[PDB]
């Protein structure tokens, strides 16, 4: 059902995306040592959105690492190029692990904007339902990206509309809240905003490649985007994201934050 399964691959296509999918989980797991180390300097309101870096970059790791495995069971090189075998590879399993990953990429956001208590909860519940009826909506359009692009791009539409209102939820909290802000994190909060606006439309993009690009190149181009995605909306937002905690729990007088921005 998906166009990964339409077509051979040369040598370079499939090792290009096996090295794409290597260098991702090399990445994210590097980065998962560097916030579980730094964590001890993050003051306690603030050290679970640190603690939330790290279960990204395990979950976000664990998904690269499937695909990648999946993707050497699945092909083989068999008469000059890499052909299909009995297993499968699937981007399926991305919708299913951003179910999970989405929301602690929200919720981090959340803390560093100093949300607490009832506005806390609610505004994540919010975010939270919004997420899932973008990612479930856009999984069953994914189903039709082979079968019935009209399909693909109705569904695609209903999950832009969710995103559309997530990134309004998330706009209007972080520019109301911005205010509320320490040690300058007002000013690093907006490109955070900037950040996650582009980072997260690469991913309806390579949604669309099976519209604009229904070949081989094609799905290197969807890997490359997802990777260009993947590591600017987990690790990249995630640095900023603890680098304003950081910053925070100097200006609120956490001494192993101070002391730990004072070394550099
Ligand atoms: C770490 C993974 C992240 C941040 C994934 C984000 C995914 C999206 C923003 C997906 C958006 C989609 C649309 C807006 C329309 C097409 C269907 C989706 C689900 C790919
Ligand atoms: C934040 C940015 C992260 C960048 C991640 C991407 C790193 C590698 C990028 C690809 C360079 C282009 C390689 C040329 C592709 C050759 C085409 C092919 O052989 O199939
Ligand atoms: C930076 C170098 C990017 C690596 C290019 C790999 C593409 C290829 O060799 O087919
Ligand atoms: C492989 C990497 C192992 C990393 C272990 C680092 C322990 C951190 C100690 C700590 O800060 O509590
Ligand atoms: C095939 C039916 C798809 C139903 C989509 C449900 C939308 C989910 C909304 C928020 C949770
Ligand atoms: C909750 C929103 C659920 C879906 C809204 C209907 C529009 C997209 C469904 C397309 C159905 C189809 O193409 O057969
Ligand atoms: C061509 C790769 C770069 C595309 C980035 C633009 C999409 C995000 C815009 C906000
Ligand atoms: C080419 C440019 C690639 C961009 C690379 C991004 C690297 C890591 C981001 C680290 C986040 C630090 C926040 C900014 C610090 C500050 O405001 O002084
Ligand atoms: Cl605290
Ligand atoms: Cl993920």
């Amino acid at each position: 059902k998906n166009i990964e399964s339409l077509f051979d691959y040369s040598a370079g296509q499939f090792e290009f995306i096996d090295h794409l999918l290597t260098m991702g989980v090399g990445v994210h797991f590097a980065a998962l040592i560097f916030f579980l180390v730094v964590s001890q300097f993050v003051a306690p309101k603030y050290r679970i959105a640190t603690a939330l870096s790290c279960i990204v970059m395990v979950s976000a790791g664990l998904i690269l690492n499937s695909q990648a495995v999946m993707w050497t069971d699945a092909y083989a090189y068999v008469d000059g190029s890499y052909q299909l075998q009995d297993l499968t590879f699937s981007n399926g399993y991305r919708y299913v692990n951003w179910m999970a990953t989405i929301p602690c990429l929200l919720l981090q956001l959340l803390i560093v904007l100093n949300l607490k208590g009832k506005e806390l909860f609610s505004t994540a519940t919010w975010l939270i339902l919004a997420a899932w009826g973008m990612i479930i909506t856009g999984y069953v359009g994914q189903l039709y990206e082979v079968d019935d692009i009209a399909q693909l791009m109705i569904w695609g539409a209903v999950s832009t509309a969710f995103f559309v209102v997530m990134n309004w939820i998330v706009g209007t909290k972080i520019f109301k809240n911005r205010a509320t802000m320490l040690g300058g994190t007002d000013s690093t909060i907006t490109k955070v905003f900037w950040l996650m606006m582009f980072a997260w439309t690469l991913y309806p993009i390579a949604y669309l490649v099976p519209a604009f690009m229904n070949n081989a190149d094609g799905v290197v181009l969807r890997q490359l985007l997802f990777t260009i995605a993947d590591i600017s909306s987990k690790v990249i937002y995630g640095l900023m994201i603890t680098y304003i905690a950081i910053q925070q729990s100097a200006a609120a007088g956490y001494v192993p934050a101070q002391q730990a921005l004072g070394r550099i």
